[PDB]
């Protein structure tokens, strides 16, 4: 019968036959990116260029019409088939083949032939095996519909054991080489093996080449069937064709058969035979077409543009490759791309040229992305728009479903496809927590959304991504990667990505974009649009619209000069540019000439209630909106924060998440709200993972440190769990969470954000029926995202100078998510060290805004009286007379805006977890433990219990030389001083014995170790934990103990916390590192040199604060300060004249001190070493101390 050629020569010499059968179904088959679709596209030219039209089934939207046209295919006569289903697909393909002359049929690709089951939700019993069987079905009936017409179809395959037995033929491609030009990758050496031939023989394989962008190379190989074929002679290197001579090596040998067409046809067949009407179609198109909807076949080269509606996408560029001139109003548009490729812009630019037209907008938003500003510049009349925060995956998919149910909703734009995360895995609910499961959430709501949006003429926009990825692996984009289903009901699908970026000089301040138009179902398929996007500005209108008047010769391009009509109007693209933006009306009909030479709120404001009432209270409003549903507010300090939060103060009773980088000002913020809370009355709760915190700048930033509730937990189960019957007491009315990324889970003590995801639904609640306002801090896990009511963003950004001194941080706080009033608003102000949150700071500017504040340049005058110049003075004069500033306060929120509870469930949280793990901070309430002294006096009393409580586990860090080691040696003397014998963990090849002695150790009864291995280490305290009564052990240090250098410690971490609870041996690690012991630990210390003991000239001394950082044994966060003299220690006497001086023991006179009004000393130096000559009243005056804190 008939054959057409495959590209290759000696791939239809393998064959038998010169060509693939016609009238039979042949199936090629192999690994991706092996020459698959170029050997296909291939054929389809050399049956193009005999007539013989040709059909292109297109699942893979891949396809490069360039690519195409240099291998050779007539590409403006080439049907492709752009279907809605794998089903659909394996129709429309059978539908041509009954249609006599359709020559050819190319399927791509059989992978891609998604069923139409899959395509929705469900299941089978050969599932995903549901394929095979997709397979099984019309594939008799396409069998004899080919014997009928010689049309030869071909399938492409990587998955159903039908089309196996069908196919006359079969082809296993694979890439096995490459080809070089010395130093360079140009080529693909690749092999062909015949696997199914009832044409002639089975089992011959043959060999060739693949040129990146030129395709099969049969002259390439013609030389070399020569060879054997005796027709050419190989005289070495020097290729022969009988006398005359050809060429030098194969390189040139080739590279004359080009040249020469006529000779080399000759030889073509001598070596093949020594082995081996117009309206049938045109009639029977729009048949398939009114079949199956409108538009889901056709030709590639047509001006056939359908007058369906059209909405700009900002770009002309795109408009074009689009086809019909604009995005297809009432159906489903797929953007994707990598991230920070462009698409929001490009997204904001729909929503731009369609709220031009008078029409209004929705925004679905799983993202809180969204910069109102930049819309704002972009074209966005944010005012107007509206916006959408949903609770959750589904929820959010189901309020398109009622916005398309509205007909003046005109377009939903939906960010995006991966951020809407379903149900399932908010809760953390297993099976198929497995995330990316969950794309049948997506295939489900789908069906139903495609009706919803047509009889509407409401046009729907998804964004989505791909991946590649873990983290990074180097596999490959498999399409969308969101959900299967959106892959075929889109209408029509964008590919933006970036490749360029532009400057102006030296500067970065361009993007070169390119847009990808893969799936059309409106026009012609595979069209692209190159162009700019410029930061801060938007798309390139005039950059694209000089580029095509270029090409419709209207505007003149005489090399480097751009004119028009004979005046010059710009020299180099940048000029052209620029000079359209200021003769608009030149370039918008010039634009519309081009165009010529290419192309009530009666429904509304009741279906917008609508959904208010059916999922939860505001859950979409207009930006601009002035309504706030009234629930109570606590002040976050910052007036502008407040406003911009819409509601005046953040949410009674729901979940806030505020993140951050570390140093922002989060805990700042955080630390003001309780602030601003303890001054109403209302008590708060600080859980505390961090061990943070810094008592002093809390208490000058306005809270009362001393009746705030501080829990620092030992595990982050633990620590929610904690909140949980915080929130069931009524009585704690703000917890503040320091941090989420901090609470690791009792499984660590990766993966576990799961632990976040738990106890998270049943908190939710409690909240309401307490108005226990729970705040969170970020840098997480994905459940609180959208559990959150408001979620703050604050960064830091500048910098505050007085004279010439860092005394500021300018921050910038932006409300990203906010269910209570207007959402995406933000806030700028000062935050000051010592000081805090700049209330009069953002007064002034406020004042200037609303008009009660005069700006005359740079003088600031309050009706009639000037009160400052320059910012600042003028700041700091509302300081000067509060009277004035508390009435503007006000006007300004004018025109913008028992102990039964309490002192019982307290205790049952004690009891229920660990005794003392929640407490007041400033309170006596110590617990019994024995108690080692720990060298200080001010530290054993900053402790609260007397010294290091015995049998738990204590750390000790700070940077290096700050006197750990010594610390450390001095609670090893005072173990000495009775008895409680020791061992000294010498991990660091530390210590100098002498050194030690000096400071007052035993010795020679301080039994130690020089461990070569972190285990070994490990492993030998573990046995002296257990070896009775060994009394106290150090491990200096946690440093030398990377061999998972935690994994390591939270092994043997989990067994020393019950082998010394047990002997009530204690244990003091030190460090500079490894986790888990932050928890494990019942005290934890934080030393720091910061000054230096001087004797006129000597460096004898290191001033020393210790400060008490994780508590679990009485009040934390208390400090202590003492000198530790090199080579004697700490300084009992030292420390001790200070006491006795906050204990109106001895009397500062400025300079002088006293004792019952005799002169002791003049400077606290000679203060002390006179306490040291007079042990009698020195010891007299310790106990009435000890008497005083103990
Ligand atoms: N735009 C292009 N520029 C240069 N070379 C290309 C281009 N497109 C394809 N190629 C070449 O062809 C590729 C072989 O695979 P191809 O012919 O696209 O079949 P395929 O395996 O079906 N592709 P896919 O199904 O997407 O994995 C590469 O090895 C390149 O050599
Ligand atoms: N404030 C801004 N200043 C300058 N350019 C901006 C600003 N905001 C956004 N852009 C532009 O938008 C970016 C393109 O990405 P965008 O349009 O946000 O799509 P995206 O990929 O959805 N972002 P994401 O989803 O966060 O990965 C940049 O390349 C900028 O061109
Ligand atoms: N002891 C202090 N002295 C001076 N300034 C301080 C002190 N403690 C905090 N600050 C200020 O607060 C910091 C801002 O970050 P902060 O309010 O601590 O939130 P944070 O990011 O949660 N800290 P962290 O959890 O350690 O990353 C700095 O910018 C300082 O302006
Ligand atoms: N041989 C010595 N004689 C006297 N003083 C010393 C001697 N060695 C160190 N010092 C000082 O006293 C030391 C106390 O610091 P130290 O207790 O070693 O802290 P450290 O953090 O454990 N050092 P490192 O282990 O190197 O990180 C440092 O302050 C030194 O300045
Ligand atoms: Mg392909
Ligand atoms: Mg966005
Ligand atoms: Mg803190
Ligand atoms: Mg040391």
């Amino acid at each position: 019968v008939e054959t057409i050629s495959t590209g290759s020569l000696s791939l239809d010499i393998a064959l038998g036959a010169g060509g693939l059968p016609m009238g039979r179904i042949v199936e090629i088959y192999g690994p991706e990116s092996s020459g698959k679709t170029t050997l296909t596209l291939q054929v389809i030219a050399a049956a193009q260029r005999e007539g013989k039209t040709c059909a292109f089934i297109d699942a893979e939207h891949a396809l490069d019409p360039i690519y195409a046209r240099k291998l050779g295919v007539d590409i403006d006569n080439l049907l492709c088939s752009q279907p809605d289903t794998g089903e659909q697909a394996l129709e429309i393909c059978d539908a041509l083949a009954r249609s006599g002359a359709v020559d050819v049929i190319v399927v791509d690709s059989v992978a891609a032939l998604t069923p139409k089951a899959e395509i929705e939700g469900e299941i089978g019993d050969s599932h995903m095996g549901l394929a095979a069987r997709m397979m099984s079905q019309a594939m008799r009936k396409l069998a004899g519909n080919l014997k009928q017409s010689n049309t030869l179809l071909i399938f492409i395959n990587q998955g159903g054991n039908a089309l196996k037995f069908y196919a006359s033929v079969r082809l296993d491609i694979r890439r096995i080489g490459a080809v070089k030009e010395g130093e360079n990758v140009v080529g693909s050496e690749t092999r062909v093996k015949v696997v199914k031939n009832k044409i002639a023989a089975p089992f011959k394989q043959a060999e060739f080449q693949i040129l990146y962008g030129e395709g099969i190379n049969f002259y390439g190989e013609l030389v070399d069937l020569g060879v054997k074929e005796k027709l050419i002679e190989k005289a070495g290197a020097w290729y022969s064709y009988k006398g005359e001579k050809i060429g030098q090596g194969k390189a040139n040998a080739t590279a004359w058969l080009k040249d020469n067409p006529e000779t080399a046809k000759e030889i073509e067949k001598k070596v093949r035979e020594l082995l081996l009407k117009q309206k049938a179609l045109a009639a029977a198109l729009g048949q398939i077409e009114k079949q199956f909807g409108k538009g889901s076949i056709m030709r590639l080269g047509e001006d056939r543009s359908m007058d369906v509606e059209t909405i700009s996408t900002g770009s002309l560029s795109l408009d074009i490759a689009l086809g019909a001139g604009g995005l297809p109003m009432g159906r489903i548009v797929e953007i994707y791309g990598p991230e920070s490729s462009g698409k929001t812009t490009l997204t904001l630019q729909v929503i731009a040229a369609a709220q031009r037209e008078g029409k209004t907008c929705a925004f679905i938003d799983a993202e809180h992305a969204l910069d109102p500003i930049y819309a704002r510049k972009l074209g966005v009349d944010i005012d107007n728009l509206l916006c959408s925060q949903p609770d959750t995956g589904e929820q959010a998919l189901e309020i398109c479903d009622a916005l398309a149910r509205s007909g003046a909703v005109d377009v939903i734009v939906v960010d995006s496809v991966a951020a809407l995360t379903p149900k399932a895995e908010i809760e953390g609910e297993i099976g198929d927590s497995h995330m990316g499961l969950a794309a049948r959430m997506m295939s489900q709501a789908m069906r139903k959304l495609a009706g919803n949006l047509k009889q509407s003429n409401t046009l729907l926009i998804f964004i989505n991504q791909i991946r590649m990825k873990i983290g990074v692996m180097f596999g490959n984009p498999e399409t969308t990667t969101g959900g299967n289903a959106l892959k075929f009901y889109a209408s029509v699908r964008l590919d933006i990505r970036r490749i360029g970026a532009v400057k102006e000089g030296e500067n970065v301040v361009g993007s070169e974009t390119r847009v990808k138009v893969v799936k059309n179902k409106i026009a012609a398929p595979f069209k692209q649009a190159e162009f700019q996007i410029l930061y801060g500005e938007g798309i390139n209108f005039y950059g694209e619209l000089v580029d095509l008047g270029v090409k419709e010769k209207l505007i003149e391009k005489a090399g480097a000069w751009y004119s028009y009509k004979g005046e010059k109007i710009g020299q180099g693209k940048a000029n052209a540019t620029a000079w359209l933006k200021d003769n608009p009306e030149t370039a918008k009909e010039i634009e519309k000439k081009v165009r010529e030479l290419l192309l009530k709120q009666k429904a509304l404001a009741a279906a917008l209630g609508q959904i208010e009432k059916q999922f939860g209270k505001g859950s979409i409003m207009r930006l601009g909106e002035d309504r706030s549903m009234d629930v109570e507010t606590i002040s976050t300090g910052s007036l502008s924060l407040d406003i911009a939060l819409g509601a005046g103060g953040l949410p009674m009773g729901r979940i806030v998440e505020i993140y951050g980088p570390e140093s922002s000002g989060k805990t700042t913020l955080t630390l003001q709200v309780i602030a601003a809370a303890q001054r109403e009355g209302k008590t708060c709760a600080f859980i505390d993972a961090e061990h943070a915190l810094d008592p002093i700048y809390a208490r000058k930033l306005g809270v009362d440190i001393d009746n705030l509730l501080c829990s620092q937990p030992d595990t982050g189960e633990q620590a929610l769990e904690i909140c949980d019957a915080l929130a069931r007491s009524g009585a704690v009315d703000v917890i503040v969470v320091d941090s989420v990324a901090a609470l690791t889970p009792k499984a660590e003590i990766g993966l576990a954000a799961r632990m976040m995801s738990q106890a998270m639904r049943k908190l939710a609640g409690n909240l309401k029926q307490s108005n226990t306002l729970l705040i969170f801090i970020n840098q997480g896990g994905n459940a609180l995202k959208f559990y959150a009511s408001v979620r703050l963003d604050i960064r830091r950004i500048g910098a505050v100078k007085e004279g010439e001194n860092v005394v500021g941080s300018e921050t910038r706080v932006k409300v990203v998510k906010n269910k209570i009033a207007a959402p995406f608003k933000q806030a700028e102000f000062q935050i000051l060290y010592g000081e805090g949150i700049n209330f009069y700071g953002e007064l002034v500017d406020l004042g200037v805004k609303e008009k009660l504040i005069e700006k005359a340049g740079a003088w600031y005058s309050y009706k009639g009286e000037k009160i400052g110049q320059g910012k600042a003075n003028a700041t700091a004069w509302l300081k000067d007379n509060p009277e004035t500033a508390k009435e503007i306060e006000k006007k300004v929120r004018e025109l913008l805006l028992k102990q039964k509870a309490l002192a019982a469930a307290l205790g049952q949280i004690e009891k229920q977890f660990g005794k003392g793990s929640i407490m007041r901070l400033g309170e006596d309430r110590s617990m019994d433990v024995e108690t080692i002294s720990t060298g200080s006096l001010s530290l054993d009393i900053a402790l609260g219990a007397g010294g290091l409580p015995m049998g738990r586990i204590v750390e000790i860090y700070g940077p290096e030389s700050s006197g750990k080691t010594t610390l450390t040696l001095q609670v090893i003397a005072a173990a000495q001083r009775e008895g409680k014998t020791c061992a000294f963990i010498d991990a660091e090849h530390a210590l100098d014995p002498i050194y030690a002695r000096k400071l007052g150790v035993d010795i020679d009864n301080l039994l130690c170790s020089q461990p070569d291995t972190g285990e070994q280490a490990l492993e030998i305290c573990d046995a002296l934990a257990r070896s009775g009564a060994v009394d106290v052990i150090v491990v200096d240090s946690v440093a030398a103990l990377t061999p998972l250098a935690a994994r390591m410690m939270s092994q043997a971490m989990r067994k020393l916390a019950g082998n010394l609870k047990q002997s009530n041996t204690l244990l003091i690690f030190i460090n500079q590192g490894g986790n888990a012991l932050k928890f494990y630990a019942s005290v934890r210390l934080d030393i720091r040199r910061i000054g230096a003991v001087k004797e006129g000239e000597n460096v004898v001394g290191s001033e020393t604060r210790v400060k008490v950082v994780k508590n679990k044994i009485a009040a934390p966060f208390k400090q202590a300060e003492f000198q530790i003299l090199y080579g004697e220690g700490i300084n009992f006497y030292g420390e001790l004249v200070d006491l006795g001086v906050k204990e109106k023991l001895i009397e500062k006179a400025g300079a002088w001190y006293s004792y019952k009004g005799e002169k002791i000393g003049q400077g606290k130096a000679n203060a002390t070493a006179w306490l040291k000559d007079n042990p009698e009243t020195a010891k007299e005056i310790e106990k009435k101390v000890r008497e005083l804190l103990l």
